């Protein structure tokens, strides 16, 4: 089924590098983990992100925000010593902040609601002009220690879901529009140059949009761009060890992204950039769908089409070190990362790096394969098949007609499914060890791979057709490109002089 | 002042020095910084056992509780320990394991310690404590194996004596955790080699109480363990404690006193094990960030080695948490190393104990000279100075037999002016965040002075003359010379420009 003709030299819209232009991860404190760093650079030789997206810049783990006491006076102090190490550790890696003013430090605090294992607190400071003495301070040491040419291309969103009680005392919205205000002018105080935006909010309250917008258009507070983010968990039951979800289908994701970019086209500042701060299917960091071929696959489209509408969108995370759900107790564990401990890719990361073969002209794209065509002649083309069901249908088959200039052509298929790079079941295999050895650590980095395979075709009339199947939950990839074939310079080349019949 | 000696020895200097040395909690072992800089170290110190607090710290999260139906059933949780005792080996060092503290959810109460609110009640339930020590221990066996985890020490809590470290800082209840555990830890393997009670100083009745409750009754121990200071009541401040310090003497003489009464105890060949020592004990005083310290602690890396089998300096680096973040670069932390692997004057003088042979020539309490197995001969000298109102200066004659014609001398000094980055940073304005070209400028200068000379040598000696400033150590390494110059045919330095 799904026959596909390209007809040459024809194209539909461009494929967007937005895909890749942030990520997400554990709060900032851990990026001062040996793992964390050794699993930000992994990624970072394969997957060029451009932005770093976490909680907790402000937490008292970081300990930025401290309070020394002369007489009967308290006075502020600013620690910049864990933060100057990991914003260090960042640019020197080569990703930059996306930065997320965000929880509240204990010692301004308003009330004791916390969220998470790390219990950041959730409650508006108790004095505004305390806070914004300490946005200040935290924006010009930046400036001091880093260049201003650098900082301003730094974002600011203010806050993290506040629609939500349990990231926000109440869903207060006067009261987030307040801290806005407060934080947005102390930014632009510090300079103005420096971009900032919200307001993060999770989906299902979308109208925290419009009210956000007219608030900042009424009252001229700066806003510089939009966030939000996008789950498509359906409600979960847990377990102490899981939490386990189902998920609408993909279709469902995308559809918010659409919807959000009307909704600021009528707005009074119709070209917000949209930035999804966060996105995953299941939003829980112990639910093990994230391990599974089916979310490579499952995510896929988002890469394809998500930038038609949004101008970032950030896997929520990039490494399983977190701690939002106390230490990680299992290797393989539910957590939000494209790699696992030990820097073991799972099925999602490799379906990542897919897109690193993809030009910028499309050829033809549907709701399941995207077709490109690269700069330097060549054609490379993504398909997935995501299977919700046990029930459903299982596979798809593809015939491509594809017009080449060229007598003889050379092909690179990358493919993941359930057999291959799938070390999740390798694991299972193993006796899902909590805590494995260095060898079996070993026989799982061995299968985390894609499977690749090579061919030669020498093409009849004009074109090529590529015939595969996909299996449940398969993500590959095809490279297709000119040989110039080179064995008449070898004088006197016969294969068939060599033992083992060839 | 005056120093001669012919072919004879006067004792042996053991590599005990190099046995263990302090760290922050094994919590901080999975910074990045805390890696980084346990590499350096270990590039430079062949240190062969780490010793840290926290191992049970919920930091750390060996200790969890599910809930299944209505009970509640232990769950253990390797994940971070694994990460960091796998690092611990792949850098070629051992854990000294500090069993402590208490985790949170097997607590009997509510006081904590340090700014990392570790727990210090006894267990709600020995029981469980019981489960606990051994599960874990059985763990790092099946992941280990015997042969390695039988090196690993175990010490048993902290500094019990004092009520922070130990609610009520109750003798009797802690020899009864100590009881618990340390059966535990041998019913898994008994080869395990145990000890204990950590105590500082001022309380030394606890050692042959401890020591005699362990006679008395069954209970094994195959070493003691003890911390060693000198800092004297302190100043505080809401960024600096201040302490003077006895002087060096008083520890090396607690040293002895301490073999002293294991000589008269029960166990009188039980090995000694000196888990904690620095001049001052706060990780907040500038004290520990200066060439003093340096010259103050040489001694103790001289000498001490005579009574006890292992002094391990408090602590490698500065990656720290008890007294909250550091708020500058130098803030009087404890660590040989500063942040960014800054050497600090301490740090410079521990790699000078490398040149030491085993065979001593001679030794007092301001030099040291040794001969190694390739008959050439070093020492190190130091002059550490309390005082402005002091003798400052310190001078040495040293005359020294050569079999050679031609020696070679190459001299490491440290000193305020030398090595001494604290100083250097005052002059840039005290940076508490420095730039990247400030911790350039600091490590450029953060190493000894390193001089040479030729010399021929007369009637089958040589003699070395130089004066130490105030807070000084320094390396002397005497060699013997091959010239091969003969073979330079043509040779003549005298045909290059530069008036040569």
């Amino acid at each position: 089924m799904n026959h596909i003709k390209i007809e040459k030299g024809k194209y539909v819209g461009v494929f967007p590098d937005n895909w890749k232009f942030c990520v997400g991860s554990g709060r900032i404190g851990l990026a001062l983990q040996k793992e964390y760093i050794d699993a930000l650079s992994f990624v970072k030789r394969h997957i060029d992100f451009k932005y770093l997206r976490a909680h907790g810049l402000l937490h008292d783990d970081v300990g930025i925000y401290r309070e020394d006491i002369v007489d009967g006076k308290t006075i502020p102090f600013y620690n910049f010593t864990y933060i100057d190490r990991i914003y260090d550790s960042f640019l020197e890696i080569g990703i930059r902040p996306f930065v997320e003013i965000g929880f509240m430090p204990s010692k301004l605090a308003s009330g004791d609601q916390t969220v998470f294992y790390w219990r950041g607190n959730v409650t508006p400071p108790k004095d505004y002009k305390e806070w914004e003495k300490l946005i200040k301070n935290v924006v010009k040491h930046f400036i001091d220690r880093y260049g201003e040419k650098e900082v301003t291309q730094w974002p600011f969103e203010i806050w993290n879901e506040p629609n939500l009680t349990v990231f926000w005392k109440d869903a207060n919205q006067a009261e987030y529009f307040k801290l806005y205000e407060v934080t947005v002018k102390a930014i632009k105080e510090v300079n103005e140059n420096i971009k900032v935006g919200g307001p993060a909010i999770c989906g299902g309250s979308d109208y925290w949009i419009t009210d956000f917008l007219n608030f900042c258009y009424k009252n001229n507070v700066p806003v510089d761009f939009l966030t939000r983010h996008a789950y498509t968990g359906k409600p979960p039951i847990y377990t102490p060890h899981f939490v386990y979800q189902d998920v609408h289908p993909i279709e469902y994701m995308l559809n918010e992204f659409k919807t959000v970019r009307e909704m600021v086209k009528n707005s009074p500042f119709p070209n917000l950039p949209i930035h999804i701060t966060e996105f995953n299917s299941s939003y829980h960091p112990l639910c093990p769908i994230h391990d599974t071929p089916f979310n490579a696959a499952y995510l896929a489209r988002v890469l394809s089409e998500g930038g038609d509408y949004v101008d970032s969108f950030s896997y929520w995370t990039f490494s399983d070190v977190f701690e939002e759900a106390d230490v990680p107790r299992s290797l393989f564990h539910g957590g939000f990362g494209l790699v696992a401990f030990h820097n073991i890719p799972k099925p999602v990361f490799h379906m990542f790096t897919f897109f690193n073969a993809m030009g910028e002209k499309i050829l033809y794209r549907d709701d399941h394969i995207l077709i490109t065509e690269r700069e330097d002649k060549s054609v490379a083309l993504i398909a997935w098949n995501e299977v919700m069901t046990k029930e459903e249908n299982q596979e798809r088959k593809y015939r491509i007609e594809i017009p080449v200039d060229y007598k003889e052509v050379f092909i690179k298929q990358k493919l993941i499914d359930e057999e291959y790079g799938n070390p999740w079941r390798t694991w299972i295999q193993m006796g899902r060890p909590r805590f494995p050895s260095k060898k079996q650590i070993e026989t799982l980095r061995e299968v985390a791979t894609p499977k690749v395979t090579t061919f030669r075709k020498t093409v009849e009339n004009g074109h090529i057709t590529l015939e595969f199947t996909l299996g449940k939950n398969a993500v590959t990839l095809f490279e297709i490109s000119k040989v110039i074939d080179e064995s008449h310079t070898y004088i006197g080349l016969d294969d068939s002089k060599i033992p083992g019949g060839y």
